[PDB]
């Protein structure tokens, strides 16, 4: 089944937010924080990930869920981004590069969402 499309301005805003979060780079090192979250590792590769993380998500899935109108609100989108980051914090250890990048990405999402929505008045 096809879902009823969101209003196109809502879709547009979801896309702009996710694009900005994905492109965000650490200023000192140039590292794209999101690059490790684009594509989940396979269950073949990393079976233990799928033992611990019950609802995996990556940015490929998030973009899919935007395109297919699964998210009906920015709150819906935000929850999946926060879940993506939660999962990173469960599977990786506090103080690790990947854990700490996921913490920053939570704040980037919030800041980017607000910039975009304030722009739209």
């Amino acid at each position: 089944e096809k879902l009823s499309p969101n209003p196109p301005n809502l879709t547009k805003k979801m896309k702009k937010i996710v694009d900005a979060v994905i492109k965000y780079k650490d200023s000192s090192s140039g590292r794209q924080l999101s690059e490790v979250f684009i594509q989940l590792p396979s269950r073949k590769e990393l079976p233990e990930y799928y033992e611990l993380i019950r609802k995996p998500v990556d940015f490929k899935k998030i973009k899919e869920r935007i395109r297919n109108h699964k998210y009906r609100s920015l709150n819906d989108l935000e929850k999946d981004v926060m879940l993506l980051c939660q999962n990173a914090q469960t599977f990786n250890l506090e103080g690790s590069l990947i854990y700490e990048d996921s913490i920053v990405l939570q704040s980037v999402f919030t800041s980017v969402r607000q910039k975009i929505e304030k722009e739209d008045d």
